[PDB]
């Protein structure tokens, strides 16, 4: 019985590691959505302040062609 108890230490870092690990496995696929869902905040402010840029830009056209039209 003596032995058993050596192999249940063995027995129970493995089962220890089993549970890690599957737990570690899980992080990859939690954490690679854990950013690329960062990721889409940025891609939207920046997204929000090019856009608003672009445009308040792009109206400076309509002043030039006020001008181009007058002549």
């Amino acid at each position: 019985e003596e032995d058993r108890d050596n192999a249940l230490i063995q027995q129970w870092r493995v089962e220890d590691t089993e549970m890690r690990l599957r737990r570690e496995t899980l992080k990859q696929k939690k954490l690679q959505d854990l950013y690329k869902y960062e990721e889409e905040n940025e891609k939207k402010l920046i997204e929000a302040k090019m856009l608003e840029t672009e445009i308040l830009k792009e109206q400076q056209m309509r002043d030039i062609e006020r001008e181009r039209k007058l002549r």
